[PDB]
């Protein structure tokens, strides 16, 4: 495709520019705040904090058949008892999870499927508290 | 804001989140997944050891808002005065993630913009033949990674 390498060497670019300017404690943009701080959470959550947790890829035990209900229902087991930040990264972990999970078992289609739960997951159950509470921007403060 | 203005960002967080994690255990969500990780590590292993050694091209630029594409190539082209190698991409691009760093240490945030755009125009004009005929970034991935 014509613009294919305008694609490429953006995100190059970006990515390192970005990654020079995080090391110095500086950000791309206030998305690039965002997204890094997430990053660093899901790995926070996974080094130290998982463990504790209800295994919720057993709960989901995702297959080829496993439609967008049966990840809804998983996760609102995650948010039972409401929702909190911790509880956000657990969300992005866990789709992470069933991502590479996917990939491992040969089932590479899957991935594309889990991203659109998750978007559509955010839309509809969880935008409505990452507004009240401050949005992205306080996440950013609290775990950045 | 009325509810569906955060969609677009929590989509981004959602597809930044996922490649990061499945980068992590070696797989790619985008093509360039293994060139941005070694192209990091790379700029990270110039700056530590071989930054030094050089003449400082911030100093030669000395950027300000006024500071136009045709300075930045100047400087620049000092850089690859004796040729091209991996190395020296190495360096163009440490000093686009320090010409960045100064922007907005001095207040100048807007040059950050600019400073990528400049970098992609370089890459493009002068950088990328060469990197074609040199087994292209694959090939820098498997000497730098
Ligand atoms: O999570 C669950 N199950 C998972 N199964 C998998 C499988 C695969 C992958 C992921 C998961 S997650 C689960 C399952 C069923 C029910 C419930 C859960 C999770 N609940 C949780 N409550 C809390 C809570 O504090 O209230 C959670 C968050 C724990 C704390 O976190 C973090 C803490 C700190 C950080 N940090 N970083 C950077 C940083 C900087 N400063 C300060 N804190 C920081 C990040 C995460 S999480 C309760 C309900
Ligand atoms: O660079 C200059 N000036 C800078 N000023 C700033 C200011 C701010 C920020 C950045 C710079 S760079 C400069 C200025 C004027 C003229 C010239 C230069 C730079 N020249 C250079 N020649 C060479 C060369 O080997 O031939 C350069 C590369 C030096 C070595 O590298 C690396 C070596 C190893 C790695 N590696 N990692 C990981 C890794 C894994 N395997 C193998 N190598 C690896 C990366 C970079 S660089 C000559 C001309």
């Amino acid at each position: 495709p014509l613009g294919s390498m305008s694609q490429s060497n953006r995100e190059l670019v970006v990515d390192f520019l970005s990654y020079k300017l995080s090391q110095k404690g500086y950000s791309w943009s206030q998305m690039a705040a965002v997204k890094q701080a997430l990053r660093e959470a899901g790995d926070e959550f996974e080094l130290r904090y998982r463990r504790a947790f209800s295994d919720l890829t057993s709960q989901l035990h995702i297959t080829p058949g496993t439609a967008y209900q049966s990840f809804e229902q998983v996760v609102n087991e995650l948010f039972r008892d409401g929702v909190n930040w911790g509880r956000i990264v657990a969300f992005f972990s866990f789709g992470g999870a069933l991502c590479v999970e996917s990939v491992d078992k040969e089932m590479q289609v899957l991935v594309s499927r889990i991203a659109a739960w998750m978007a559509t997951y955010l839309n509809d159950h969880l935008e409505p508290w990452i507004q009240e509470n401050g949005g992205w921007d306080t996440f950013v403060e609290l775990y950045g």
